[PDB]
């Protein structure tokens, strides 16, 4: 799962995804959309869990249940691979939108 640190830096470098960036880039803290509070998305912009889910497909991952979202198979994958935490305060808002907030490991 190397791969999995590699895009979530990218994502994050790259400034494309709606609601993906760093708070802390020498603590590591970044960002990614919650379930919930959600904003529409700007022209600018790509879905970063469709994003993600392209990409495990790409690295031959079986498509995941239809009893799944992209946003919980990526908290899980960060989890069971020990690629980032979170601690309280596990959100921060920008606006309306709820983004989940993690540290990297």
């Amino acid at each position: 799962s190397e791969w999995l640190t590699d895009f979530i830096i990218d994502a994050l470098d790259s400034g494309r995804f709606w609601g993906v960036g760093w708070l802390d880039e020498q603590k590591r803290i970044f960002t990614v959309p919650g379930r919930n509070r959600r904003e529409r998305m700007p022209e600018g912009f790509d879905d970063f869990y469709e994003a993600f889910l392209e990409e495990r497909r790409r690295h031959g991952l079986p498509e995941i249940p239809e009893t799944e979202t992209g946003l919980g198979c990526f908290g899980r994958l960060l989890r069971t691979a020990n690629r980032a935490r979170q601690e309280r305060p596990f959100t921060i808002y920008k606006g309306k939108m709820k983004l989940n907030r993690w540290i990297m490991t």
